[PDB]
């Protein structure tokens, strides 16, 4: 259940939520980020944070972390991605980021919310209406409620980085609008394979991977939410938790950078 580790990038534990909320802080006044608590979880704040100034004709990219408490590399790793941001990048691209999801997991390093919900399940869409159901849970409610904004936020492209805790390969879920994976779907596998070794063909949760890539597989999670709702293409990336948490943390910004340039290139 709990699952902790130490960062030497970040000099504290994983869990160290406060630490995080910090560093986290330090960016988004360094890059002008605007900051928007989409709602509490645990007296935690559920942040939006948008790049300043977004223009009509850029894309709209949305990167996601956190839904998961146990897979602690996608914030920090978010965190890490930020800090290497120069201010420039957001002449060409709208970025909006969702850092951390689901905090009170987080803060215990434990894959549930406080109550004990999945919070990257239950995200609906019926006849054109985003909405919640039976297995949503509060942040999953907080998120659903602004649907319309983080659907335009990702309108060009959604990215989540997740963690499978018990894999020591790595592998990506992708979404294109095509018959098999292209570019975009190699280009985030391969970001991550240049860390760990690729997830061999087999099924990984019940799904089929082919050379690295889960395609076009669609349940309730937030990224098939947010691709059916109009996001042209998504990625959910699966760094390996047996790994150490600094490779994990450097593999998911790795991501970040290569998600970015592909759909908004310098």
């Amino acid at each position: 259940q709990t699952f902790v580790w130490r960062s030497e990038i970040f000099e504290c534990q994983s869990t160290d939520i406060q630490r995080f909320y910090s560093l986290l802080a330090i960016e988004t006044e360094r890059l002008g980020l605007g900051s928007k608590i989409l709602g509490q979880a645990g007296h935690h704040p559920l942040y939006l944070l948008q790049s300043p100034g977004q223009k009509a004709g850029l894309p709209n990219l949305l990167i996601s972390a956190g839904f998961h408490g146990e897979e602690s590399a996608g914030p920090w790793g978010l965190l890490h991605f930020l800090s290497q941001l120069d201010g420039e990048l957001f002449k060409r691209v709208n970025l909006s980021v969702l850092p951390l999801v689901n905090p009170t997991g987080f803060a215990k390093g434990h894959r549930f919310n406080e109550l004990g919900e999945n919070p990257n399940r239950g995200f609906f869409i019926e006849n054109g209406k985003a909405k919640p159901g039976a297995d949503t849970s509060a942040e999953g409610r907080i998120l659903l409620e602004h649907a319309h904004l983080l659907q335009v936020a990702s309108r060009d492209g959604i990215l989540t980085c997740h963690e499978d805790v018990l894999m020591t390969d790595t592998y990506v879920y992708t979404f294109e609008p095509s018959q098999a994976p292209g570019r975009f779907s190699h280009s985030l596998r391969d970001a991550l394979g240049q860390y760990f070794p690729i997830a061999a063909d087999g099924d990984v949760d019940n799904c089929p991977v082919r050379s690295g890539v889960i395609f076009n597989h669609f349940d309730t999670s937030f990224e098939s939410f947010l691709v059916r709702s109009g996001a042209r293409v998504g990625c959910c990336s699966e760094t390996p938790g047996q790994q150490p948490l600094d490779q994990r943390i450097l593999a998911n910004a790795a991501a970040m950078n290569t998600f970015v340039n592909m759909l908004a290139p310098e």
